[PDB]
DNA sequence: GTGTGGGTGTG
């Protein structure tokens, strides 16, 4: 019919199947991205809960230590029409005063130094057995709009990832851009 | 339940 609504999840808490398909919200830290692609901006989100899906590489966001990787069960992709991926940057242009672009140092595009923990509400489907998920939206959540973007149960959930990333994401690594990283908390 | 899955590494 014509009348669904946008339910939650987390990798564990996923459920698609492969006839299956369906919408889901997945919060995480902003790790890789990748705006050459003339289709979209390839982006690599992270967070807690395991894929348990097949999905694909999923690359390895190589954390901020370009020593080790980590599963691709922890990672996941996402991406938008540029046109989707511009709406998005908006929400962040308010929150830096600049877009994606301007927060990279130029080079590469890949970010993961500043977190930008945000929500998404994502499609999901099997790209011929692979799970193709992209992005319908892409509202920030730093700490000022998580309360007023989140509360129910995702509030306490966001709350334990920034407690896992203190000490999984490395706690060297925070002291590289420790003033970046604590955007506007007391570390 | 839409299209924009590329990778797969790591910069």
């Amino acid at each position: 019919k014509m009348a669904r609504k946008d339910p939650t999840i987390e990798f564990c808490q996923l459920g698609l199947d492969t006839f299956e398909t369906k919408y889901i919200t997945m919060f995480g830290m902003l790790v890789s991205c990748s705006f050459d692609k003339p289709a979209f901006i390839s982006f690599v989100f992270s967070d807690f809960t395991k894929n348990d899906i097949v999905q694909n590489y999923l690359y390895d966001r190589y954390l901020i230590d370009y020593e080790n990787k980590l599963e691709l069960n922890e990672g996941f992709k996402a991406i938008m029409y540029k046109n989707q991926f511009e709406t998005f940057d908006s929400k962040l242009r308010k929150i830096f005063n600049n877009g994606l672009r301007d927060l990279q140092n130029g080079r590469d595009e890949n970010l993961s130094q500043y977190g930008i923990v945000c929500k998404m509400n994502i499609k999901v489907k099997m790209y011929n057995g692979k799970l193709n998920a992209i992005v319908r939206e892409c509202e920030p959540v730093p700490h000022s709009q998580i309360s007023s973007i989140a509360s129910p149960s995702q509030c306490e959930h966001l709350r334990l990832f920034y407690q896992r990333a203190f000490k999984r994401i490395g706690e060297s690594a925070i002291s590289r851009y420790f003033e970046e990283y604590r955007r506007f908390f007391p570390i």
